[PDB]
RNA sequence: CAUGGUUGUCGUCAGCUCGUGUCGUGAGAUGUUGGGUUAAGUCCCGCAACGAGCGCAACCCUUAUUGUUAGUUGCCAUCAUU
């Protein structure tokens, strides 16, 4: 990736000064208007080091998931996650989404199972209110439980978007021992996760990219 | 004031809890809280919670209109007689 790519895409912007964490201070670049430019040059090494370690996760088969419920994100991490094949959380996660991976498989059946009944014909049969329930039922565990429908286990790795506002997923990742590839910017904390990425978390364009070249990877490894 | 069974009572009030998960050294907490809404823990939304159970509601009886099957021991409009 180039760095005329992320500057292009504002992946240099961070937060206002007031609120970074002093752990950024390792890849800030400067200050500029009251807002903390971080250091592309390390964005692009560090950038390839996860491109490389995604796909080596890839290259064992291992499972990802793709997670964001920022406004900017949610739609983007869909797309990329999708498009390499890999799982997607883009709504909001569930508490116990992993930790309680056995109680959320029964609500993947109930999804599941709801499916099934329209396809069979069950809801032809069904007497207005139930059909009418049941829909409903399916339109919010698909709102939620959709983008990882069909994920067979827990994943390998865990690709974050801001993972200090997606407090809840880093928790159950250091819970489980999954490794995080995380968007980290200048108010987040880098020490929570595997694999840091400088970047902005606010900016549409540098979201895409960046999942982009995440999802590129996974295929690639693929 | 050894008990079973039966009953009163708060009160037909909307509550009481459990599984898994998570938080807390621990008793415990969370969910059951919050914004709305309802008669209702009723429902929606949000939420480290996700579900479930006993309740709530519904299924039940009766009452309020009516189609149809039946037409006596009931009914009498159409008819004639008492
Ligand atoms: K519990
Ligand atoms: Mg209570
Ligand atoms: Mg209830
Ligand atoms: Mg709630
Ligand atoms: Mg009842």
């Amino acid at each position: 990736i180039s760095m005329k790519q992320l500057l292009e895409a504002g992946v240099h912007f961070g937060h206002q000064t007031r609120r970074w964490n002093p752990k950024m201070k390792k890849y800030i670049f400067t200050e500029r208007n009251g807002i903390y430019i971080i250091d592309l040059q390390k964005t692009v090494k560090l950038v390839d080091a996860a491109y490389d370690y995604m796909k080596n996760v890839a290259e064992e088969g291992g499972v990802a998931l793709f997670v964001g419920t920022k406004k900017q994100a949610q739609e983007a991490i869909k797309d990329e996650a999708i498009r390499a094949g890999q799982y997607y959380v883009n709504h909001r996660w569930l508490g116990g989404t992993l930790t309680n991976w056995d109680t959320i498989q029964k609500r993947i059946a109930r999804l599941k199972k709801i499916n099934a009944m329209e396809e069979d014909g069950t809801f032809e049969v069904l007497p207005k209110k139930e059909v009418a329930g049941l829909n409903k039922e399916r339109e919010r565990l698909e709102k939620f439980l959709g983008g990882i429908a069909d994920m067979p286990r827990i994943p390998d790795v865990m690709y974050i978007v801001d993972p200090r506002k997606e407090r809840i997923a880093v928790q159950e990742a250091h819970k489980l021992n999954i490794p995080i590839v995380a968007m980290v910017d200048t108010n987040c904390d880098p020490d929570e996760i595997d694999v840091v990425i400088p970047s902005n978390d606010d900016a549409i364009r540098a979201v895409k990219l960046i999942t982009a070249k995440m999802a590129d990877a996974f295929i690639e490894g693929n």
